[PDB]
């Protein structure tokens, strides 16, 4: 059984716990306390390989932690996060990746651009806005719901293929 640790970035209310939380329980919780920051494991085969994930779902504080530096330098590859009708959080997604850069000290870390809420009507970060950054970034985009699960597998199956893609596993 190979591991692989993910991390879960991004704003406040776009949804990590709710991915995180579709893919470990299948079901979508409406109200998961914002505070709660944990480490999940799910058991997938992926591409006939048994995997552990450990999910880290971040939570709490944003002022610069020495300890944050800790477990994110031993991440292997991050879910960026934001919200489709959440112009800000899409925004927030330059200065996550700056930073995961800066820890990792690399232009080429693991990382899948997860735009979440596509059930949501009238968005207000199109789809161009989100394929011009990942394609600038040179990571995969893909669109999400916690709400429908469409697309959950897909965000952390790529994410494990691009942590394979960069390192032996
Ligand atoms: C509602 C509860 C909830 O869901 N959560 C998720 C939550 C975690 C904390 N989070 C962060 N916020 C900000 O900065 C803020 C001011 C500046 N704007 C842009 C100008 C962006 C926002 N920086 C963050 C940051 F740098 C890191 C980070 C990274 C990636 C890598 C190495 C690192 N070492 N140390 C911090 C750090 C991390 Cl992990 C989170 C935040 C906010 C959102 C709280
Ligand atoms: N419509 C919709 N709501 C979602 C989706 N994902 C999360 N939510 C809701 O958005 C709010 C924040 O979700 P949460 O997972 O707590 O976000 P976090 O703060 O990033 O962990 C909650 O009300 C969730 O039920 C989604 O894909 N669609
Ligand atoms: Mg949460």
């Amino acid at each position: 059984m190979t591991e692989y640790k993910l991390v879960v970035v991004g704003a406040c209310g776009v949804g990590k716990s709710a991915l995180t939380i579709q893919l470990i329980q299948n079901h979508f919780v409406d109200e998961y306390d914002p505070t709660i920051e944990d480490s999940y494991r799910k058991q997938v085969v992926i591409d006939g390989e048994t995997c552990l994930l450990d999910i880290l779902d971040t939570a709490g504080q944003e002022e610069y932690s020495a300890m944050r530096d800790q477990y994110m330098r031993t991440g292997e590859g991050f879910l960026c996060v934001f919200a489709i009708n959440n112009t800000k959080s899409f925004e927030d997604i330059h200065h996550y990746r700056e930073q995961i850069k800066r820890v990792k000290d690399s232009e080429d870390v693991p990382m899948v651009l997860v735009g979440n809420k596509s059930d949501l009507p009238s968005r207000t970060v199109d789809t161009k806005q989100a394929q011009d950054l990942a394609r600038s970034y040179g990571i995969p985009f893909i669109e999400t719901s916690a709400k429908t699960r469409q697309g959950v597998d897909d965000a952390f199956y790529t994410l494990v293929r691009e942590i394979r893609k960069h390192k032996e596993k």
